[PDB]
C-alpha cells in the first residue's frame, strides 16, 4: 500500500529507468547474476556467460533486461492496479521458470543497487523508500500467486 506521493516517487525515479532502460537492465541483470550466481542457472540462454565482461558485453542480456524493466515499469505505472499484469508473470515465472521468490528479493534489491550506482546522489532517502515500497509490493503479490500455486 503505497500513498500517492510515495507513488509519485516511485514514477519519478522510473523516468531514470526510461531514460536508459537497456542500460538500467543490463545493469540490473548484471548485478544479479553476480552477486547471485545460482540465478544465471534459471538462464538456458545466458548461462554460458562465464565472466561479466562476457555479460556485459552480450547484447541478448541487454535485450531481455529491456524485456524485464518494460514488464516492471508497466507494472508500476499502475500503481498497485497490477492484478492483469502481474498474473501472467506470476504464472510463468512460477510455472515455467521456477523462480523462487527469494530470487525476486535479490532482483528488487538489484535494482536499489543499480539506481544508487547510475544515480549516486540523486536517488534520496524518500525515493529509496517508495521504490521499496514499490518492489515489496511487486513481490507480495507474487508471492501470492506462488503460494496458491504451491510453488516453493
Ligand atoms: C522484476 C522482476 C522480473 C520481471 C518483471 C521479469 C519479467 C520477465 C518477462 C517479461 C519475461 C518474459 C515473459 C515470461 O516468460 O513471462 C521473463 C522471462 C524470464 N524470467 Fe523474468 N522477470 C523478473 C525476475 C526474474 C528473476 C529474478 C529470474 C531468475 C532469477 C527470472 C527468470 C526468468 C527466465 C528464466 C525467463 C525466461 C528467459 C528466456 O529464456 O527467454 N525472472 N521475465
Amino acid at each position: 500500500g503505497l500513498s500517492d506521493g510515495e507513488w509519485q516517487q516511485v514514477l519519478n525515479v522510473w523516468g531514470k529507468v526510461e531514460a536508459d532502460i537497456a542500460g538500467h537492465g543490463q545493469e540490473v541483470l548484471i548485478r544479479l547474476f553476480t552477486g547471485h550466481p545460482e540465478t544465471l542457472e534459471k538462464f538456458d540462454k545466458f548461462k554460458h556467460l562465464k565472466t561479466e565482461a562476457e555479460m556485459k558485453a552480450s547484447e541478448d542480456l541487454k535485450k531481455h533486461g529491456t524485456v524485464v524493466l518494460t514488464a516492471l515499469g508497466g507494472i508500476l505505472k499502475k500503481k498497485g492496479h497490477h492484478e492483469a499484469e502481474l498474473k501472467p508473470l506470476a504464472q510463468s515465472h512460477a510455472t515455467k521458470h521456477k523462480i523462487p521468490i527469494k530470487y525476486l528479493e535479490f532482483i528488487s534489491d538489484a535494482i536499489i543497487h543499480v539506481l544508487h550506482s547510475k544515480h549516486p546522489g540523486d536517488f534520496g532517502a524518500d525515493a529509496q523508500g517508495a521504490m521499496t515500497k514499490a518492489l515489496e509490493l511487486f513481490r507480495n503479490d507474487i508471492a501470492a500467486k506462488y503460494k496458491e500455486l504451491g510453488f516453493q
